[PDB]
Parts: C-alpha cells; structure tokens; sequence
C-alpha cells in the first residue's frame, strides 16, 4: 500500500529497522510494518508491569494504596521520581505512576518485585493473550538491545493488540483502565515522539522507551477529535551500538500513518 512505501522510505532514511503497528478501532483495520518482527522493548515495557499491578488489585482493593520503601539500593541508573523519597515509602499507584510518566527505572523494579520477578510480568501478558511479549530482566539491563537476542522484545503487532486490550479493551476492570488510560495521557516524556507528528488537537496517551542501540520507541492510544481512537506502536532501533536515539523517527512515522 501507499503507507508502507513512504515507512519503508522513512525507513531507509534513517539506516535503522522500524516496527509499526497502527490498530483502527473504527473498522479494525491494521496498518503493520515489520509487525512481526521482535524489537526490543525497552521502558514501553512498563505499561505492563504496571497494568499487571492493576490487574491484582481488582481482587486486592487496596493494593495501590499499600506503601512501598524506598531504600538506596533500590535506585539504578534512572529515578528522577524514586529519588525523591529515598528512606520513604512511595505507594504502588505512586510507582505506577512514575513508572508511566517519568520512565523512573526504580519504580519498574519495584512493580517487578510485586509481580515475582520478571516472571510475573510476562504471566499477566499470557494471561491477556499476549503469547509474544517476553520480559527477562529487570531495569537497566532490559535496555541492552543487543541486535537478535530475543529477551525483553516483543512485536508491533502484538504490543499494538495488547495495549488495545489494556486501554480499550477489557482486559482490566474499568476503574482499572480508566487509571491507566490516565497515567499514559500525563506521560511527560513523549513530547518529541509519535505526539509529535499528529495533529496538535488530538490526545494522545503514551509511553516512550530508550535504549541501547540507538533503540527509541513509542507506544500510544490516540483519541482524534470526533473519531474512533487509534493504538499506535513505533519501535525503532539501528545497528551501532553507541547510536543516538531518532524520535524524530517515530514523529515521522505517525505523521505518515496520520496522513491516511
């Protein structure tokens, strides 16, 4: 079609591999480049981790609420909310929260740790039928990206069906969904990414991912002004290891996905 030739072209462009996965809630209709091929996917990552943590608290009521400590440890390479309350407790909606909308790398190893260990994560994918996403380790090493190794990858296609299910779908309960769909409207780091190629009056929902491997993602539910939402998945990744990430990428990406 004429989408995928201007994605390839934006693909040659830039030298690196580009998954795309556009799902139509108005008609179903998929609009997938390389959507089956397995990106890494670095802090896209998250929303499951957090959503899994949602999905336990449907039988939990209070889980969000329980406090969680925070000791100097925990931090790794990338806390810039965790930080803020090293020998304080932060909740588990808190670290959901940060997670989501600061990327914090500490509060993905706590919401990992509440799940049982990577393990846990990737049950709760199984567990809504994502039989392709796969989460090994835990933060900062789940960044690597190494080219090939298959851990901590999913495909377009698949994350682009499963955030459908999270965010639109029924997945989770409905004040369950209705929080996360929350949190990933108040992402604070997708400025420069897919919210950058749409048109400035639709909404969009969000979480972004970096690595290694100049890996830049986005992964977004797009509600367009009088129109049935969008769930748009951009991976991005590119052969040198030291590469600078490209979300001008993923911004040209779903500018070309939006012209259709």
């Amino acid at each position: 079609s004429a989408v995928q030739q201007k994605l390839a072209a934006l693909e040659k462009s830039s030298g690196g591999r580009l998954g795309v996965a556009l799902i139509d809630t108005a008609d179903n209709t998929q609009v997938l480049y390389r959507g089956d091929e397995r990106f890494p996917m670095c802090s896209t990552s998250k929303v499951m981790a957090a959503a899994a943590v949602l999905k336990q608290s449907e039988t939990q009521k209070q889980l969000l609420n329980q406090p969680v400590e925070i000791k100097p440890a925990d931090l790794v390479n990338y806390n810039p909310i965790a930080e803020k309350h090293v020998n304080g407790t932060m909740t588990l909606a808190e670290l959901s929260a940060a997670a989501l909308q600061y990327s914090d790398n500490t509060a993905m190893n706590k919401l990992i740790a509440q799940l049982g260990g990577p393990g846990g994560v990737t049950a709760f994918a199984r567990a809504i039928g994502d039989e392709t996403f796969r989460l090994d380790r835990t933060e900062p090493t789940l960044n690597t990206a190494i080219p090939g190794d298959p851990r901590d990858t999913t495909t377009p296609r698949a994350m682009a069906q499963t955030l459908r299910q999270l965010t639109l779908g029924h997945a989770l309960g409905e004040t369950q969904r209705a929080q996360l769909v929350t949190w990933l409207k108040g992402n604070t780091t997708g400025a420069a990414s897919i919210r950058a190629g749409l048109p400035t009056s639709w909404t969009v929902g969000d979480k972004t991912g970096s690595g290694d491997y100049g890996t830049t993602n986005d992964i977004a539910v797009i509600w367009p002004q009088g129109r049935a939402p969008l769930v748009l998945v951009t991976y991005f990744t590119q052969p040198q290891q030291n590469a600078e990430s490209r979300r001008d990428v993923l911004a040209s990406a779903a500018r070309i996905i939006a012209e259709g």
